[PDB]
């Protein structure tokens, strides 16, 4: 009934087969609920999203051991990319790759390394240059618009990947989720669900009422006969510019004077949302230390 | 009719839509043939594999411009992961991520960095610690079994990813292709096509006629009414062990005395192939400086 992801990034699919489309991705050390087993596991991530994974990428656990995994202080991976090693030496045999958001059980310290262990039982060493203890990490965390935009800028040029939810590759809602997870925040996975959390902002023609860190939503405008359709999402940067994933992670503008002007999305702009003031104050938006998948209940 | 990939890893799909399954991946700086345009490009990689990509991930070019891209000396990315920067400073704004096998146009040198340019026109700086000039790289290259196994071991723990063809995540045939591309070698994309290049080895019960660096193939054994089916592939390491992608990149054994014994694949082992002595000596197996997609013709 419970499991923990034990690979850097696992690929959740619409059905329990590789020949089905990827729907989302979960990260190393992330607790999940297990809904069924058919040879493949149907799992549920802390954002309530459900998808299918191969049997070998998660560690099934009793409620007791799942609660013990969640209780243990973690080493949090803060760099986009890296590796873990068999020895506290970056020239020794690797154990796996890691991505930002990966969390491993803290087992000690040696040199400039943290001793860590995987949910499956593997032991490794990880550099203090790409990671830090969870307690130290939480205490220095910032969750304001400037901090989230600063993270979003470190992701420029990263490829677009349909259902991509990690530093390896992201889709439009996946970019928002990856950046936010680096600041301990979870919001819904789909762009359609992200559009209806936080405060809806009806954009002024000059964009004067849209702030840095707001999300911008694109799609089919509501008609009298048909409700609005959400097809895309970006993060507002101020000055009529936004960062988003389309082809790759890049900056675009609503101003035709800018070389990065995005004509197709400017014409489909529907509204903005202010969500950062409402984390842990509204359903669907929380931090991992307030999320019930991470806590005994 | 010609294009060049301009993102670290692009995702080629069975149809021109994200809701179709991924079939393979191409890398930054890789020349491709453009077969059609529908809003999405149908492209063909240097392994003759065809797939669909979004319009914004490739730079279409005239035959002239494509030939000029292929002639220019490249900076080759040799590390699994990294970034390019706007300035010769690793604290400056990034341009994109890079993976091993990525190739950029060499534009100069500054400090411990190479000045590079992307097929789309972006300019960046890339560290000398994760990359090297193509000419120096080719002259230093080893293409023997020991060298290919050494690369395969640097990929342990990396996730399995259906149609994965890069350091980010690999499938079984994808592992082979990624390891080989890091040694300038191209062989067919599908495990079904890899099985019929090189010399077929009928495995002796004690494995005494199987050598390090041989490929091992799994599937359905040939019956009188039905030909053999190829479902999986691994690289032989000697001592009845092999490295492969299944859940993640890991080592498995054909010996039940070993803890890493793989019962399901041991029972489906069909044959081995010796391919490394036949690069540039048989159709479908070549080096990039012998591959017609990389050369004027
Ligand atoms: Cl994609
Ligand atoms: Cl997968």
């Amino acid at each position: 009934a419970y499991g923990v992801v034990h690979i850097s990034v696992c690929n959740m699919r619409d059905e329990g087969k590789f020949t089905s489309g990827m729907s989302t991705q979960a990260l190393l050390g992330m607790p999940v609920k297990v809904l069924q087993y058919t040879g493949w596991y149907e799992i549920q991530t802390p954002d309530d999203y459900t998808g299918w994974v191969h049997r070998m990428v998660i560690t099934p656990m009793s409620k007791e051991k799942y609660d013990e995994w969640n209780r243990a202080e973690k080493i949090v991976v803060t760099s986009h990319y890296g590796f873990t090693y068999e020895k506290p030496d970056d020239d020794s045999q690797t154990v796996s790759d890691v991505v930002a958001g990966n969390r491993l059980k803290w087992e000690g310290s040696k040199g400039h390394f943290y001793k860590v262990s995987y949910p499956d039982g593997r032991q490794a060493y990880i550099s203090r240059h790409i990671s830090q203890p969870e307690s130290k990490w939480r205490a220095s965390l910032k969750q304001d618009a400037e901090s989230i935009i600063k993270t979003a800028y470190t992701m420029i040029g990263i490829p677009y990947l349909w259902a991509g939810t990690s530093s390896k590759g992201v889709d439009c809602s996946g970019l928002v989720r990856t950046v936010l997870f680096m600041h301990d925040i979870i919001i819904p996975r789909d762009a359609s669900q992200q559009a209806y959390v936080g405060e809806r902002i009806e954009i002024a023609p000059d964009f004067s009422n849209v702030q840095r860190g707001d999300l911008v939503f694109f799609g089919r405008k509501a008609t009298a006969d048909r409700k609005e359709g959400i097809s895309h999402v970006g993060i507002y940067l101020g000055n009529k510019r936004f960062i988003h994933a389309l082809g790759d992670v890049h900056i675009s503008s609503f101003d035709p004077e800018d070389e990065c002007y995005d004509e197709f999305n400017t014409g489909r702009l529907l509204f903005a949302t202010r969500f950062l003031p409402y984390i842990n104050k509204e359903k669907g938006m929380n931090t991992t230390d307030h999320n019930l998948y991470y806590l005994h209940h």
